[PDB]
């Protein structure tokens, strides 16, 4: 046949045949930026300081703090009442919820103001004519 294909095929490297894609790192051009390396440390829940009850290791370690950078990054969690359920010791799969939904829905208005089926008078019942008091 004719010339060397794969260089270092009878040696330690592989092959050397085809180009391939590298994965990006943190400064070259390609790299989409995961969410748990660019988001301020202070506005996620875990503290970082070794004892406190959000620290790093008392949630569930390095994956937790990614998962949690997403939904801060995005803007699905808000820092304040998710940190405060987290100093109560709700772990995260359940500490996420409560703060989701204290201001996630609600009428809030007091039982003295909803109206009640006897507001309106009935058909034949009263003597008015002149409605008001």
């Amino acid at each position: 046949e004719d010339f060397l294909q794969t260089g270092p095929e009878r040696a330690g490297v592989g092959r050397q045949d085809k180009t391939v894609d590298a994965p990006p790192q943190f400064g070259e051009p390609g790299y989409v930026t995961p969410a748990y390396q660019r988001v301020k440390v202070s506005s996620l829940g875990i503290s970082v300081f070794e004892d406190d009850a959000n620290a790093v290791t008392k949630v569930g370690g390095i994956k937790a703090v990614m998962e949690v950078a997403e939904k801060v990054a995005s803007g699905e969690l808000k820092t304040e009442e998710f940190e405060e359920g987290l100093k109560a010791g709700l772990s995260l799969d359940l500490a996420l919820e409560k703060m989701e939904e204290e201001a996630a829905a609600g009428d809030l208005l007091p039982d003295y103001l909803k109206p009640l089926p006897e507001d309106t008078p009935r058909k034949g019942m009263t003597w008015k004519n002149y409605v008001g008091r």
